[PDB]
This record gives structure tokens, C-alpha cells and sequence, in this order.
């Protein structure tokens, strides 16, 4: 699927993360330290640039995300 750098295209934008179990666009591991990107999670589904299918994993992810409340690389609404 997508590579590590894909999310770099959404600097200061909002995307939609759709949780899947099979065939994701990105395998995502959520971490509290040393992420590839900082993501702010939103409570609103509006103004999402694009839908990215993510599968949450605990080992060997395509990308590591750290949830933050302020100063994120991008925003994501999860469903």
C-alpha cells in the first residue's frame, strides 16, 4: 500500500482514518515516543481531505503515530 512518506503530503491538513482489519492503506502503530508523525485526533468528520484505511498494529508498522493534542503534523478523524 502507501509508504511512510505519504502522510507528509497532509501537513497542516485533515484526513479520515478508517479502521480496517484486512488490506489497509497503512499499518499504523500508535506510540507515546519516537513517532514518524505527530497526529491530532479530531472529534469532527468535516473537511477531511481524503480517506486512508489504517490497520492498527503492535509490531512492524508502515508508520508510527503519536497522538498529540496541540502541534501536530496533521489532523485525523477516526471511524
Amino acid at each position: 500500500g502507501y509508504g511512510k512518506g505519504y502522510l507528509a503530503m497532509f501537513k497542516n491538513k485533515k484526513v479520515r482514518f478508517k479502521v480496517v482489519n484486512s488490506f489497509p492503506d497503512l499499518k499504523v502503530q500508535f506510540v507515546t515516543s519516537f513517532p514518524d508523525y505527530k497526529v491530532k485526533i479530531s472529534n469532527s468528520s468535516s473537511f477531511c481531505e481524503e480517506t486512508i484505511k489504517i490497520q492498527v498494529v503492535t509490531s512492524f508498522p508502515d508508520v508510527k503515530l503519536q497522538k498529540v493534542t496541540s502541534f501536530g503534523d496533521f489532523e485525523a478523524y477516526i471511524d
